[PDB]
C-alpha cells in the first residue's frame, strides 16, 4: 500500500495477454477453483510468440501512465512492440524493423531484484501513448515472449498514479 503519489488517487490495472495465450492465464483462475495442484500459474504451453496487451481505456485523462513492470513465472525479460492496429498480435508478433516498432524492454530477475529498462525506445513509444488517445476506446498492444525462452506466460503489472 505505498503511496507512489502525494496520497492522492492511484490506478493501477494489470495487463492481460493476446487471447489464445490469455486463454492459458485466466484459465488460470479456474486452475485454482478445480486442479490448481500441479497446474503452475504460467503458461506451460508451446506458443509461436504472441502475447496481446488488453486493458479498458483508463480515459482519466489524469491518468499518470508511469510503470509497465511486467513479470513472466520465470525469471527473464520479455519484449514490446509497437504497431499499428493493421498488426495483430495474434495474426502476428515482433515483426521485422519495417513497421513501426519502438522495442521497449522489461527485465525482472528475482534473483536479482534488478530491472533494466530499455526507455530510448520506450521514449519514441512515449509518443505511442498519445496515439492512444486516438484509440482512447481501449487498450491494445503487441508482445512476445523472446522465440526459445518461456515468458509466453507473462503477467503484466501497470501501477499509475490517478491525478
Amino acid at each position: 500500500m505505498a503511496e507512489d503519489g502525494p496520497q492522492k488517487q492511484q490506478l493501477d490495472m494489470p495487463l492481460v495477454l493476446d487471447q489464445d495465450l490469455t486463454k492459458q492465464m485466466r484459465l488460470r483462475v479456474e486452475s485454482l477453483k478445480q486442479r490448481g495442484e500441479k497446474k503452475q500459474d504460467g503458461e506451460k504451453l508451446l506458443r509461436p510468440a504472441e502475447s496481446v496487451y488488453r486493458l479498458d481505456f483508463i480515459q482519466q485523462q489524469k491518468l499518470q501512465f508511469d510503470h509497465w513492470n511486467v513479470v513472466l513465472d520465470k525469471p527473464g525479460k520479455v519484449t514490446i512492440t509497437g504497431t499499428s492496429q493493421n498488426w495483430t498480435p495474434d495474426l502476428t508478433n515482433l515483426m521485422t524493423r519495417q513497421l513501426l516498432d519502438p522495442a521497449a524492454i522489461f527485465w525482472r530477475k528475482e534473483d536479482s531484484d534488478a530491472m533494466d529498462w530499455n526507455e530510448a525506445d520506450a521514449l519514441e513509444f512515449g509518443e505511442r501513448l498519445s496515439d492512444l488517445a486516438k484509440i482512447r476506446k481501449v487498450m491494445y498492444f503487441l508482445i512476445t515472449f523472446g522465440e526459445g525462452v518461456e515468458p509466453a506466460n507473462l503477467k503484466a503489472s501497470v501501477v499509475f498514479n490517478q491525478l
